[PDB]
């Protein structure tokens, strides 16, 4: 396994927004209690799930644990970034497992609840 992605930067200038809190307290929680979510709130451990060739085929991952991590530091400028890396996340179940999968379809069931609370992103 690689080390998990940054979390967390005291050098990087840090600002508070109404669309990062709303990120936050509303988008990450609502995703992280649905139903579907546990194999998406941590980084893939793929020496334990015996996935010997997740990084190789997955460079930039991302995790829901890690997205956390990043709006509660402050990492995070622009709600852009944090949105981003929620796309990053469902792009790399869809690219290292194949169409109509099962763990795809719950990517795919988190992505619509995803969309359907950006879609109320306050401005
Ligand atoms: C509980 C949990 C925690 N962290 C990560 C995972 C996880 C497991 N397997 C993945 N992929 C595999 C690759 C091949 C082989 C079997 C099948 N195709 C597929 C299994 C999918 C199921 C695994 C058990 C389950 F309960 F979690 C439901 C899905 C994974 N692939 C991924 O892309 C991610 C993000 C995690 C993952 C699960």
């Amino acid at each position: 396994n690689p080390p998990p992605p940054e979390t967390s930067n005291p050098n990087k200038p840090k600002r508070q927004t109404n669309q990062l809190q709303y990120l936050l307290r509303v988008v990450l929680k609502t995703l992280w209690k649905h139903q579907f979510a546990w194999p998406f709130q941590q980084p893939v451990d793929a020496v334990k799930l015996n996935l010997p060739d997740y990084y190789k085929i997955i460079k930039t991952p991302m995790d829901m644990g890690t997205i956390k991590k990043r709006l509660e530091n402050n990492y995070y400028w622009n709600a852009q970034e944090c949105i981003q890396d929620f796309n990053t996340m469902f792009t790399n179940c869809y690219i290292y497992n194949k169409p109509g999968d099962d763990i795809v379809l719950m990517a795919e069931a988190l992505e619509k609840l995803f969309l359907q609370k950006i879609n109320e992103l306050p401005t």
